[PDB]
């Protein structure tokens, strides 16, 4: 059940009740398609079936090329102020599947995949290297053109084939195309994995088979769309009647710890003079779970996905955090951690829509309001930083910008309190912290009061 | 008619004659497509035309199990230091679309539609929480399967179909795949609106249909593609026969007023010893538009798209302001606007390319010029920030990148002034000022000199 | 051969070895489908073959009338704190593209273009403003319904047609309706340019037969998957019986000069008292090239692909800089180039992961560690930053959050120094400079310690 708290002293809100479901490793697996080496395609036949047959296995050909193209190349890719995510590390997304797939490249490594998916469609192979992964088969056109099709190539007769295999290989022959598609337009890495790159029954059927634990299983199964647009398709090999591509898969190692989401929006000070304000906004807005001890936390947006109660992030775009940082919550003056903000002199009216409600920092003469679709305006939000729940509330205005609320389901709290940027002098005050904390404004403040106190 | 002026003393130009189109609201309205519920297909008949009808049903089951499982989650998306974009505030985009998605859940909810869409593909439903949404029925594959393919499915003889049926059905079922498609690699939330979520002649018939004023939909109809792009397809229930998904389209609730388009780039100093130099840039480029007594305005690029002289944007990403934001264009130093800059001491060569020419801050050892294809060089800059309109001109280089300028026509116009970073003592100039104003530039100035007034 | 230096001094690290490759100009070539116009389709036979035709044709006009409403707008697209990337400028990319667009709409134009493709389906065409662009017939329904498909509707007899041209005839209609596709949900501009819009043998074909190099050519043709990401597809006419798009090829006018990437890790002190400790972070990571004398550095990790050892960059997203803006990598206090950083007190835990290791700032109670798949922990880092080669390595974990490397073959060097943060007294160490310089700061201390002066 989610709950949410309005902290009025800093102008922030948290959403609690969410439960955790984070990417902390990545799972390789060898998918293959059986291919036919067809080069000739002897038939001197002008038959209307029999042409429709050749420019079908000419586009099976082009793709063929053009996949071996792509394979010549290494698979890569490339994966604002109010948030921290400058702070960031930077990884290496596909590290983990490129790595696999550079194995695939060695001469043996290919015939001893296809030796192990001779009479199933599902094993694991031991690599040179000395690594285990799940192949599979998901489409053998090997097969169908050496059962269905040779005779119509193979020789000068060339016995018409009937209406209805022209349509079947078109259709089994569509998946090879829109997978180089896909892969051609993207240099060779897709995300998130499409159905043809890999079908819902063939992703539930590999995570089954993935040796992981049940909670695992049954979380991956039912938020497929989401480890989909968590996973990687990296275009391999094409060599020896096999096209094999990595699909790199999400481990979620972190499962059900308590997450909550901290909206944060500008506090300033509400004296009639324009300019003579002066404005402090806390800089730690994002999501943060309960991880290993300490606190894992999301700058950025994207890093989420919330699927009802449940939180989808990826560890890669994260710092872990002292479980002290929650202090900024409840006393961000606390002794134990130096809680982050920005200041300045910008009082400019925005809002921010929570899980729950909404956060109005209202300054200057802007018009800001909370309205009803059935009585219309029920609220006239007064100069600073306040906030209404979503129970009552279907919009917000903040000037020319109307904000529909969240509808979800669940209880607001508002903890009253002294606006913080009410203890600070303006006399003093630095309004050119664009990175700053709690601290370091205080230490700039005793510094210009040292500087004056020299002086007199 | 497009004019742009640009300002030698700030080194920023505005270009003038666009027409608004902003998105204010949302209209939602409720796609659905008929089902058959069927399970089984009895029939041992082993016939290619039965084979091939089998297997694109079997697509068809496959889809409808894909749908569901989409069903089962939430609907969520999530919608530089040059820019004052983090001034904004942060709403939730398809907030209102989903809150239409969960009154469909409701047990009623479902049939209540399907009754009023019974005889016709086209209608208004109350619904039990008492808001009323456009109905459609874009496909009906319930009728199809029940009318042209039950024989060969529900009975053992299965009366073997045409050959032309068996491509009919696979057309018919295409869009119903493709739907599922996009949703299953979007987690259930698609943007742009695809033709297959929703054709071209649909799309226009539900425009005509939506009661909005006719300038909104000549607008709407006119510009279909930007429509598309600003509107969410919500994946809602596949429940009793029936899949219903939420189109959420774009309400322009301010057209055809003023806008004007602002761009900048860094102004420094120009003395010959490195490092000796003072910079200063604008930092409120963007787009502006004439609202409601104010003006909306949109710091960053993707929100806002041009079709001719028509501004298209979305109010979301945007700030209130004061009209009198204008007056920075004019006299930067007004007493009734603290226009925004920032300061630094890095003095970069870069090019800014408008509307209707280009700006050029020329620093350093810069090659800096302007060319036509047929002459070539017709003008080489100096030292400094400077203008070119693109009457003449094609191309502009800025040591070694290459800009194509924009050869829209309309006339430019140079208001020559002293460059204001001339007025500023750089001995107590703070380069430090990230995100910053005239006025608190001239604030720390002032403490600076009284600083050394102390020690005087 | 990769090569890679990490200094221990500036917590920094550059990868040697890369071979240019940069997008420097545009190339527009014309590309056009012949469109046979049809209205009516006189026929009243209720046949089921005919009315395939009768459907596929049906969609054949609605991609026309689709791509009329498209033609009616004028193209156009809109392309941290620890990057440089707010100091680039704005180019705009597709206006080379689009002045070619602007020109196909002039009278007789397009009459001139068809006239030159009448007997062949490549030739270069003079436009009226007096620039030639290679123009090309991709495909000619035009051609295809009136030899194949006109009995069948320009009369109430209507011979029906075969089944086999039933089937040809979409197959050859697709390509119309998935171009039209694309550009209805992308406003008439595409990128990167897929194989609907330009087949691999057409795209082979286009750059064989531009008048470029050699080795562009060679390069081109090797990378064709990079040079889609790199191109636009604008609509620009569909006018008397022919579709004209154009499409905007790169031109790389650099190739094979020297590259490298620069990889950057805050740097702070590690004392015990949390709170007591600077921070400094060069801020000037990204790719690296020799270009025509002078330095073409790319900020932003989006901007480059990489190939193995070639690296694909557009010099639209970089800056020109002396070369001496090398020396920061040897010695960050030169006196002949300001080496950029930032300075903060915000000492938080992350990792880099480099081309050829990992370099790890390590900072309180954080577990920092590396490991091998087979060993598991080779390596536990101190505080403070450090590196990795990715000999021997396969992983690294900083907190929760688990790194994989780079397994790239190539030698890596640990430059040992005393890390630069030591050099500097904490009492007058400037924390707030967001984007700043060695020079800078030392300018801050100065000034610092000369207030410091007055008062003693
Ligand atoms: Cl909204
Ligand atoms: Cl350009
Ligand atoms: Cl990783």
């Amino acid at each position: 059940n989610i709950t949410e708290e309005f902290y009025q002293s800093t102008c922030s809100a948290v959403s609690k009740g969410y439960l955790s479901a984070l990417r902390t490793g990545w799972y390789t697996s060898v998918i293959t398609i059986e291919l036919s080496n067809i080069k000739k395609i002897k038939c001197n036949g002008t038959d209307a079936k029999i042409k429709l047959i050749k420019q079908e296995l000419d586009k099976y050909k082009n793709a063929v090329t053009e996949l071996q193209l792509l394979m010549q190349s290494t698979p890569a890719t490339n994966n604002s102020g109010r948030s921290l995510g400058f702070l960031l590390g930077v990884g290496s997304a596909i590290a983990s599947g490129v790595a696999v797939s550079k194995v695939l490249h060695l001469e043996g490594e290919v015939n001893k995949i296809k030796s192990a998916l001779l009479s199933t469609n599902k094993a694991v192979v031991s690599l040179s290297n000395g690594v285990s992964v799940l192949t599979s088969k998901v489409l053998d056109l090997k097969n169908y053109i050496d059962k269905q099709l040779l005779p119509i190539v193979n020789k000068q007769s060339c016995s018409i084939p009937n209406i209805e295999t022209v349509i079947e290989f078109q259709q089994k022959n569509n998946r090879l195309l829109e997978i180089t598609r896909e892969f051609s337009v993207n240099a060779g890495v897709t995300t998130p994995v499409s159905t043809y790159m890999l079908t819902n029954s063939e992703l539930l059927s590999l995570i089954n088979d993935m040796p992981i634990t049940n909670d695992q299983k049954k979380l991956m199964s039912n938020n497929v769309q989401i480890v989909r647009q968590q996973s990687y398709s990296i275009m391999s090999i094409i060599k020896e009647e096999v096209l094999a591509y990595v699909v790199q898969l999400p481990l979620y190692g972190v499962i059900d710890t308590p997450c909550w989401k901290l909206h944060t929006s500008p506090l300033c000070t509400t004296n009639t003079k324009e300019g003579s304000n002066i404005c402090l906004t806390r800089t730690d807005r994002g999501w943060y779970c309960d991880n290993a001890g300490s606190v894992s936390f999301f700058p950025q947006a994207e890093t989420c996905k919330v699927q009802s109660n449940r939180v989808f992030c990826d560890t890669m775009n994260s710092l872990t955090l002292p479980s002290e940082v929650n202090l900024c919550n409840v006393d961000i003056f606390n002794p134990k951690y130096d809680c982050k903000i920005m200041t300045s002199k910008t009082d400019v009216s925005s809002s921010v829509i929570t899980s729950l409600g909404a956060i109005v920092s209202c300054y200057g003469k802007t018009k800001c309001t909370a309205s009803n679709k059935n009585r219309g305006i029920i609220k006239t939000f007064s100069n600073g930083c306040d906030y209404v729940s979503n129970k009552g509330v279907d919009t917000v205005s903040v000037g020319n910008t109307l904000y529909y609320v969240n509808k979800q389901e669940g209880k607001s709290l508002y903890v009253k309190g002294e606006p913080i940027i009410n203890f600070y002098d303006p006399l003093v005050f630095p309004s050119d912290q664009f990175d700053a904390s709690i601290s370091q404004v205080n230490e700039k403040i005793n510094q210009s009061l040292a500087f004056i106190r020299k002086s007199d």
